[PDB]
């Protein structure tokens, strides 16, 4: 079969994700050339940093799609979508590339403090310039919108509050991207492939997927599926694994089972979330011991630190 | 050799033995009532947790000081009251009162919320003992006060701010106690004490203690001393170091040299508190690289978490047990 | 609700009794009846097994109450008085080795004769009704280490039966996880170390067919010899063999001079096999065991290596 | 010179590899095959005695029906004429140290039956288990012996305990004669460097030993081989007699000369000679204390509970 | 019911391959007794006798057996014993193997390379490695420390001598020579051999796997695997793969940090880069059968690549432990 | 004194990170950037050595931005980029290719070329070396790619180019590691030689005295080894397997492992001639006792050390000799 192709295609692919040249990566990934610059569709950018998505056959390497420069002009990204906060109709420039890659993987934690750093009284704003410089500080650890963060005449001021809400919004649309790139039949994706995106950033563990199935095969979960909201609600509930992590160990040294109620409770108490229940069954089927039901917790919480951080 | 042998002995002993084989040797009263009990003064307490620190050689392990069932022993006020006694801590108090000084603010939130399953947190007696419990289990180790935290009847509940509150009276009267252990004049300490409370939970540490006597003199900043104040400051500096440590560093690349005023200027909006001007240079004497007033950040955040964290291969802890044993 | 708090909170005390308490504080607590106050082999196996709830109402100094109408032997019909109990204790524990010692320190030039104040003596020594029993009616009899051993020998059949009775067979079968359970019996949380056996049990069919106290008393007998039976287990591994359900046969055949059930065995690998292989753990299987049939500092030394190899 | 030669003797005794342990004491060469004689073998692991300095490292003799051992001495069964060849040091090092206990349990394993029979290659893998956790672990005319000599026979572990039995007992009268008995008997200071023989200070506790049977006109008797080898045979006990003494001691009567020949009679079923027990006391008076002594004389700070620790894993 | 004395049987014969001596295994194995005049006789094994008295598990004849023997009334007219052009032929008998033979083959089939190039290399200091008749002994006895070839080694005179690059081969032969009669010993149908009979050959050396064989046949069963056969080439390839474990064990070990599964392919990629041979798809599909994880077609490769070299050699905290076990020690 | 002070150093050497060690041995800064030069990078290795007094933690020499050459013209060190300057990052793997056996770059660099011997474009090899580090001591806590690849990066590196980058690299250290010992004429002292051998081995530093006095009774004390003659031996150490084996044989073959037959293994097993010097100062520490005789498995077992610059983690003696001061307390 050609399926050994595709094996050293990822394999290559992969290798560029994270080893080559933020230059390089962008003319692998981007598929669009427009007259003369290249630019990524937000498809592009996910598909970038997903680590496993293929990409399109004869776009690739250097090659791209050649596409002739009002409100009646090509649109690719979409209602709400911060990807047109960036100036064109939902493409991102070589330069948005950087910028959003470093908002990504970033903390609050940092930059709160990195802004503070320019306000010693105020809560935290920067100026034009002065953002500038909290990005060459902070992408060391990895005027399309200038506009858009400070007016149209570059005098205003940017706001913790407003930059982690840019933030805080630009991991939705993201993640929603992620969810889309599965074709979801009436909104849900397959137990498989929400596992698939659980472990997307972890080794060739694509196998316990397999493990999964078989559980799922055996209790009658069998099919279901899990739409968006249930996706995302897991999500906004893995941002707190270090809350989840110590949490879920005082119910182990309690001598309570770490089964789907105690999740779904460490869920409301300390992510203020309330999660579903399949998205339980199959964030154990594939997490659990072997049969237990028993979240394997150390396990558990390593993985989703790396998906958490891509 | 006459008081390393003895100290580097002791030292062992607070970070190896068992809660109670450490009781026994630091505390110093036994009072008596044909029934009797054995109780660690506040002193005793601080000095079973700061390491480097001799026990009266002729008190020790097992050898107590009888008293009567009556007389105060704790300061005016210290939390050390609220114990039922008289400013004494039962084994019990002190198996207590170390637990809730090593686990931190967060565990604790997250511990309460395990039964306030819909309000900030409020856990009831029994829910308590069953929190603690957890709590232990993870500590370096691992009747009075109850009716403190529930009333009378034991019927009232605690919230996790009346006990972080407890808690944080706990660590100042602590830190208090640590700093009276170095005879005040009119309210000063050392340059040397004060540094000698900084590189405590380290070790052999203590020969760039004199490199600092010697650099804090050239320059002629030896002798103004140490308010309780200056210093009970700069531990609710420490009380941040993971938010320092990640401010500094941009400050550093940033450009910015790492000095005196930067780490004040760090205190106040990373940290919300002032930093002794002084404080800063006993700090920087024995912290910065060398002549330079550029602070060394890495290996400062590096010490300063182990001292804020007094105690938290753990094999040896277990092949002690089997090296007496045996 | 915080049933089980409170529960757990109780049975934590009454293994504290049983742990600390002097032998009069113990018997007080589980002894039953009321004139002097006794407690039946019921309370007996009781008082000895941790873990066990004594009838509230009952407790301390609270026993029912009625009218003068091997547990026979004793003198009533079944019951036991106070020092029975402070003796039948000291000899269910002590060893073989320790009363032949005892005895043949009284009979220099034999086995171990014993007359009523010699063996008077080696209780008090060992420490540290029925006597018309075993010394004729007129206390000038002798007793044997032979006829002594054969008394304990029995007791401890006895003791051993009323325990496989304390779980109520249907047609002398007994549980699988009845069964397993009185094993575990001297030990800690592991009581939920039965679930992952039932498990095991499920998986092979083999999870009920039903274990005949004489299983159950060819399998004690068989730990009897664990300071042997161990040291053979581990003749048979470094001799490159394998630890399963074949040879621990073997082994119990030989070394014990019993046979051993295919089932028991199936019963004894479930819950003691290295998590799901056949592997008998012989080291942690001959620790509790020991424990088990016993009712110390390098043996924790090791464990913890073993963790941190990990 | 001697503290410092012997020390390290003492120490190849200890840390090397069997190989060059045996190339040091033993001091023959037949033809080229290095063998031992009994002498040498009991050199070997006996602590504190000295090789001859010619011979030694690498250095032996050169020879080529002279008997080296006693008349039915078991050195005979091994082919020679009561030589030690480098097999049959081995084996026999293991079968010295290693307890009952362990050959029977081996033995046992393959006999469903009875109590013990094993044919020669069981008996192979029952000492290559044995040794494989032996301190020195860590071809004989023998096995024509053990298994007949077309090699089809049982061995019992009657049979080889006999054996061993009489190995230990006849290393025991080489230990004892390599003190120079007169009309065959040993000095009361004789006897007294053998109980202490495996401790750091002798002459010290000695001499305090010598003062204490002048003060009693309990010396110059002298004691027979019979009298120490039911000596140890109590040794091989303490076990038992440690659990003894401790019941006399609890049940009120002194420990003294007497209840200890008690002890003796019905623990190890062996009668201890007055002047066997007199000199015990004369050095050591506390059954606490004296166990210990009589545990590493009976075996032969602690770098050797890593060696528990490679067996404890050897066997899960 | 009773497949048990069918296992105290299996033992006791391994029991004799570990733990005997060469002759009491020579007398055990060894069917042939030859006799001539008057009243002379020796014993032979045939070469499906020698292979047996090396592979484990293979059980002898019941009426054979200890120093119970075929009788042979003394006959290139008379009959022989193995295939055409076994080296078993340069030994001289037809395919007959004497006691000393078998002594020979036996520290032969084993031993490295290496060991035999650096033991030659010492008689040739200028050179690769020759030796005479003479020196050749005292390599054998080296090796080892814990009539009718020697002419075709050091020609009709004694007066030859022997090349690494030579001997090397005969080497190569018998080792080859004796794989065919281990897989012929399996009765083949048309060249092939059974699924299980494979496995066989590979769990050989190995404890009581046996039962894992029948794990094997169920995986198998499941992806419809379950009867094609294995032909004789297909499996020796699988071996000179094996000559390489260590390349292997190294080379597995990266493609698993370097993210990549460990599956079938992965395997297939292996042998060719490392050993350059190319494994059989179904060779592959029989050794996940038998040593993948749980049964995801994940290879358990540390425990595979230890089981294996210990076939590689047909050998009759643990080390985390086995190491301060001495350091403590020095 | 001054031992309170080498103790700390190779405690820090064996426990802290790939950067606190840097930030010590490390003495430039230029501007602003900190560096090694060669002198230090081996200092940070060798165990003992003492770092400059008023250097070490924190500390350096602030430099200013045919310059400052710091390296004997060829160096590799120059391939670096800068005048012979180690920056942090080339440290480490300039580190992770001083400790790793040539046998691993080859398999590693076959996972990207099935058809030749191995390439790796520049990414590739960023793979590599990532897996390679899991291995080291080093890079299990923590410039020249144009020199690699091409000026373009789209270049290719081969096996026979790296591996002849990681030969010169272990030479140009061995010789850095001579001259830091303050040679005369070319030659270090009969002490100083023992002191390399026995460099990355244990606390044996009392045996280096029972050497010169071995060498002394014999006229050997006094001569010096030049750096040929030391190197020479480390090539010949590049095989202490075969090596391992060779004297082995040597051994029960019946010579005697004297000067004369460790000359002749050189010869046979390396294909290299080492000097008489050399062989007395080998045998000087590392012969049995008295005679001639060498005691072959504690050499090699040493060499194997030596050979390995410490750097091979091994958890081996780790929990060891930790847990064992413990004891040494209680």
């Amino acid at each position: 079969r050609s399926g050994f192709r595709d094996r050293k295609v990822m394999e290559y692919e992969n290798r560029i994700r994270a080893y080559s040249t933020p230059d390089k990566i962008f003319r692998y990934f981007a598929t669009l050339k427009v007259i003369a610059e290249v630019f990524m569709t937000p498809e592009d950018f996910v598909r970038s940093i997903t680590p496993n998505e293929k990409q399109p056959e004869h776009l690739g390497l250097d090659q791209y799609i050649i596409k002739r420069f009002s409100q009646e002009r090509e649109k690719f990204a979409d209602e709400g979508s911060i990807f047109y906060t960036l100036g064109e109709c939902g493409l991102i420039s070589f330069s948005d590339y950087i910028f959003l890659t470093t908002v990504l993987s970033t903390p609050q934690r940092n930059f709160e403090i990195a802004f503070k750093m320019f306000d010693l009284n105020g809560d935290g704003e920067v100026d034009m310039e002065e953002f500038e410089q909290v990005q060459s500080i902070i992408r060391s650890q990895t005027s399309a919108l200038t506009t858009y963060f400070f007016g149209a005449d570059l005098k205003g001021k940017l706001t913790i509050k407003n930059f982690l809400e840019f933030q805080r919004k630009l991991q939705h649309d993201v993640l929603k991207l992620e969810f889309e790139r599965h074709d979801p039949v009436d909104g849900r994706i397959t137990e498989r492939q929400f596992g698939g995106m659980l472990l997307a950033y972890s080794g060739v563990q694509s196998k316990k997927l397999t493990a999964m199935q078989r559980q799922l095969k055996k209790h009658f979960k069998e099919g279901k599926g899990l739409t968006f909201q249930e996706v995302e609600n897991f999500f906004t509930f893995l941002k707190n694994i270090n809350d989840v992590d110590t949490a879920l160990s005082f119910y182990h040294m309690a001598g309570a089972s770490l089964d789907k109620v105690t999740m779904q409770q460490v869920a409301r108490t300390v992510a203020k979330v309330e999660l579903s229940d399949h998205v339980c069954d199959v964030v154990f089927a594939l997490f659990d011991c072997d049969g237990n039901g028993e979240l394997s917790n150390k396990e558990f919480v390593s993985i989703m630190k790396q998906r958490l951080m891509r």
